[PDB]
């Protein structure tokens, strides 16, 4: 895991226990995040150019996948 | 905003009167689209690659947000 704040990068990965951490932030991911879902998140946030800590990135991913799965 | 059909891109935004337009497409929205909701939509469709006119992107955003909020009394989840 990287320390400090960083911008999004193509090889970024959430933690191996992301689903457990997602539930901690109130997000129930009954099936794991797919490569397609993670790659979409990464490509978008690379464009945004914002920097966060790894934990804040994982929270945004959780909420993003929660919204995208609850739609359509 | 590009002319014709275009692929979703990170800087895209619906129109300033989106909530009105959405209602006239039959989609009530109790609150404006949030920044989290817009970013999830754009990220998803920027990766899907399909192209639509701006009006169709807006119609898709409207119904996507209505469906997503429907389990929460029609309210967005707070950040």
């Amino acid at each position: 895991i990287p320390c400090g704040k960083f911008a999004m990068y193509p090889a970024w990965q959430p933690d191996a226990d992301f689903q457990r951490q997602a539930a901690l932030w109130g997000v129930a991911l009954r099936e794991p995040v797919t490569a397609e879902e993670l790659a979409a998140f990464i490509a978008y946030w690379q464009a945004e150019g914002k920097v966060f800590h790894h934990i804040q990135w994982q929270q945004k991913l959780a909420r993003s996948v929660q919204i995208s799965r609850s739609s359509n």
